[PDB]
């Protein structure tokens, strides 16, 4: 599993999850996300039917719907960059620990041998296929699609967010339309929306980084074949392997020295 | 176990309970349901009777009486998804257990044999059952339908929802139906129905998902026998197999290979 | 331990323990399981008084009585569900642990002798008990008649709950029966019924599933003696036996292949 | 460690927890266990202070003071009730763990020896002591006693906690008993004791059966000596061993089975 | 370790916290420890000050000064009882584990010598020692004069306790000592106090067991030197002797039974 | 893992971690983070409305705005220092677990060969390369700069938050502008800047510690090579030599020590 | 790790955890730590708003500023005391882990040589370091000066806390000092200090063992040199060596002793 990548992904769902979760602390902590005025006139409890008849009112400016919605959408982006980590936990995984654990022994025996090719023929078959790069290319561009309509969807969230931390509701409706002392509409605070906005902006920037390092992912020709994923999987994996770095030092050296390795 | 089914699954029990328990989460962030108006002269108290009594007139603009019990319901469904896990853990997940046990050594025995045909027997005999992989279409399907009638449920709940969202309650009932003092109705608002329609739309989007592949799960002839399901077997359990992979790229690269294998 | 049943069981067992969890949760969300009307004169603690009043009046339209115990009776239905298993974990399952190990390893000499009869003898030996099948007998079904009176309840709950959400309170009582203030009863509404109601036909309808599920498995003529009990716990811990599956395998097929099994 | 009277105890010990965390629960959910009338002009603190006041007030018609401490008071017989076993599992425990591994291996080599008696020699001197089988009857008998001063108590209890729900405050008292707006008493609701006695019967009821089951345990004679005990223990740790099943299983057969066995 | 001593630590170490938590729960449960009248013309705010204040009056009969300081006073017995285990968890334990490793082996020895003195030399030279022995003396009795302290509190808690749930608070204080709307004294109620009086005389009755208990442990002479403690070691660690059990079986019978044994 | 500076990182993260939790734990305490006054006239709702509309107010005297968003800011900054660990985890420290690993084990058999140069030769070759020590500068530096902002922002925050912890707020706006009841500003208390700028003070004096301590783990010419972080890798992973120690003392004391040693 | 001074660290800090966590625990039992009057003509929110404003009025007689603040600044004490034990694992640990494990064998080699003085070489020539135990001087001693400042600060606050439990608060300020329904000041009570005042006396008398215990444990001379230090970790360390017991029974005692040993 390619760490950064990897990492990025880890700290790419730690972030909003983080984030969902102060927001619920937040929430927790502020115990509504709006008010609206009343007349004094409200009781304690009308003024209450006010303002959970607002906070309910806000699905019939449209942004200001959306602003309610906001932290389950986030949490939606969270689940949606986790489970392309599962899916790809499966679209090679289980490939690729056998290629590995194949390889190991092959090398090792190229070593040994070496010492006193079937990986090498395995290896530059798998040169042929096009299906597990293009595995990857998908999986990782698709999970970065989700951080795309993200910051897109915050930033079209923050550009109008500035502007439209209250609205004017109405709560005289149906019979009690008729009730006078209702106002026509009573003025409200979209209360967790600055914080939205902050965490939005927060979010973003921090999402800015993940994308185009995700990009430099990509630059494999630079960092067209499943080789040179392998190739990839070799800068990962000679992290495994002992006769690497063992003949890597040989080589940084270079039968005695095999024989003292 | 088929993994995508497993994860479709998992993922599948993953999203209600996390929309339930934030539900959950969300009813203990709000505390209530729903609220209604009172006269400003019924006092904090008269007024929170009110709130809890038309919250419990739910059970007498039928979805109105339904929209209260939604939550369960999902659940409901919830519970009803998870089941048939624990069913087919039991259905087919003792028989296969032995079965690939069985089926790796003798393999590995021709494998073996080769280096220096029983389980073929055994599994081109199961190929006359047709008990186990109807065991898999029904249990799989079974869990399906309860997917089906889920998103109608929310389609049908949706569609009406949106235009739900607020009735009036009388409490005006009984001895106290003779307190003036009480409007016939109060106006009342289903404060969590926009919430749950939305998270309705969320699961039911989601869950379109899931349907149709599982759909696409059944369609073998192109992904009969419960041999055509071990040769799902196949295609899932070759995750298992050392000297299938050996084959494998021996199959790739064609006994000095199997010597040196 | 009989897979089905235990599952069934252990099913029957979480159900419950989720609904009294989520009531609790529900009661946690609710803080009362009653509210009644006040004179607007009744001060904030006033109608507080009246409202634990009548929330203890239940004690003295008989079911009006029970709706308050309502959910304590589910949790002991749960309990004398659950002990059962504690109880059957050792009616018969220190019995049968030794049985197995011993049945195996003597029908894997019949196996290693047939390679290269104490068990049968045993077996066909504790034929002759009625003691331990009837052990079965009376443990499981003393746990199918928690669920029936469970149910029963339930319906003589359902059936009168579907009238009885409510009742008029007195609380003019003692030398506080003389404050005209008091209305001689306050009406009352008993806010958790109709949940409960929905939770009784809930826990009901799929409790009518177990019933009969574990009237299926004392079909054991078409599944008489603990031998026929053997036979369940040889349908049942076929599951342990290697040399069953291989015998089974070659008894499919059928020393070449006793050499190669 | 004998299983029913284990299971009876480890069940006797849950059940009142139980009720204890629910009641708790309870209390959690209910925040007070009385409440009382006040006048109307008694503010929202004023009459706050009646409350918290007579709740205090129960110290100084007796059970009514008991009533209050009624929960701890279950608490303390579960813990009463715990203590003999962590008692026991010294008095005894140490002693038979060392006697098991003892007797198990002399009597396996009895059936070695047999194959190819310091065990009833010592087992036959145990036969020589009380004082352990009466560390066994004081042990138990006295953890029974809880039990029965528990149902007394529930008993005495439950009688008259029928009949005295209530109760009349006064806080008129020291200075502030020459404050008129205070009624010389207030009528007080004791709202946990219908919870309680039900509770009570509750946990009575199901005591009644843990008593002669306890009591059951003691009819040696048809279930005198340490020995009778020791078969007990026999009856018991039979559970433990192979060779005795083996030689069940050969006395319920009866060179050749003992070289097959 | 001394099982009674060490369970009497544990026991003693158990109840008081759970009394203390309790207690916290109970005021978790409560809220508040006091509560004070006040005019009606004092604000739901301007009651809590003088509840406040009185709560914090305490510091400036002396009981009620003390029955605040209450509850923590018992967690410092908790503490001052738990201590002295871990300090003698390294007074002695440290010791203990060496000798008694010895001890074993050597008389294994003496054992196996037998069968086919060093730790007598060394015992009976312990024997000289007054330091270990002294060790706990000291230990003990200090974690038990723990005890006596606190039931002598707890007494001459409980003695005034008895009398002294309440007294009058003056919040006329500072410049708002001018304010003539403020009583010149509320009366209050130290609503915990009863239960604290309850729970004093719970864990002093409890304690009273406890403390000759130990008492009880240093009647050696009829269980004066380190061997005399050893010889509660013996006592003790008999437990651990495997060949003692069989010597000891051995000396019940009584190079047969040594090649038996 | 250079331990201090593993050490002052993990310290550098449990300070403000517990700020914030203890600020949470705080804000969980305070349940607002600001207040303001009202009119006795507004309604126990409408002042709500005024203390939540003026904490919402704060994103339109601009520390202000930022006093509100503080909090956060600190997190980030815990966040901002832990990922250069995660990230320095994948620079550098799957480098020098191999290299260790060799390393030893060549010196070892340089320690072996001398009882009875690989490392020395790859060792002095890593003294070519500066990418992996400018790996280590850049991943420290980076994460001293995250403390620089911090106390910097901490100073700027701290120099002006000692003068700004209170502001006007108005909630005149909109429609209800017009609400000539509503005082053009409320006063308005920043409730938790206070804790804050002492807070802020508490991390900026820590964080005074961490950063020169991280300065003079760069003072490695008195503490220009891979071979001089090799060399902190000897004065750090000398802990994980034994025949170092060995020879080490070896060193200390200079066949017959080699044949002892 | 010298086990008093380490279970003096230990109970150091247990000591302040319990009662900030139970000062927490109160603050979270209390929800405020101050209150004030107000006129009744305060409503219930704009009590609360002064409550808040003089809980926040504490920055700007000097006591009470520090009264605010004084639980943090325990718990700054008992980060100060911590993190000295993770700075002294790393100031020496490291070493003596080390020299233990070699000292350790050679002893047990001239042990085993005996049988049929590296260790002393290396140990002699370790009397030469003073800077291991300086390390340790200053390690402890700069722990022991955060218990001295504590100690000191405790008491400067507990002798002046004892007269300054109350303070006048002015919220007549800003544009709102020109409100004359705000008193220029309301009195205030600093609620927590009494409990505080308690806490600070319970911390200091307790933390008046721990600081001349570490005292006592700098009286080497009569418990010069890292071997005198070292003499500590052999009065430690003895607790590891086997051949040191059986040697000192041997010398307790005093080849055929060795040989039985």
């Amino acid at each position: 599993e390619l760490a950064v990548d990897k990492m990025v992904t880890c700290i790419a769902v730690g972030l909003p999850l983080l984030l969902i979760s102060l927001a619920f602390a937040q929430e927790i902590s502020i115990g509504t996300q709006i008010s609206c005025f009343s007349p004094s006139s409200f009781s304690w409890r009308q003024a209450a039917f006010v303002d959970s008849y607002c906070w309910a009112a806000v699905q019939q400016n449209l942004p200001l719907w959306l602003h309610k919605f906001f932290p389950y959408i986030l949490l939606l982006f969270a689940i949606l960059l986790y489970l392309p980590a599962l899916f790809w936990r499966f679209s090679a995984a289980p490939h690729l620990c056998s290629d590995l654990k194949f390889i190991m022994e092959e090398l090792d025996k190229v070593y040994n041998r070496a010492i006193k090719p079937i990986v090498e023929q395995y290896l530059k078959t798998k040169k042929n296929s096009s299906h597990l790069i293009m595995k990857y290319i998908s999986c990782r561009l698709v999970t970065f699609v989700v951080i795309l309509l993200a910051c897109i969807y915050l930033s079209y969230y923050f550009s109008l967010s500035s502007l439209s931390d209250e609205f004017l509701c109405s709560i005289k409706s149906g019979v009690l339309k008729n009730d006078s002392t209702i106002p026509d509409r009573f003025q409200c605070k979209l209360i967790a929306v600055g914080i939205f906005q902050l965490l939005s902006l927060i979010n973003l920037i921090v999402y800015a980084l993940l994308i185009p390092v995700v990009v430099y992912t990509f630059f494999i020709p630079f960092r067209y074949n499943d080789l040179s994923l392998y190739n990839l999987f070799l800068e990962e994996n000679i992290s495994e392997l002992k006769s690497y770095k063992c003949l890597k030092v040989l080589e940084n050296i270079k039968m005695l020295l095999l024989t003292n390795l």
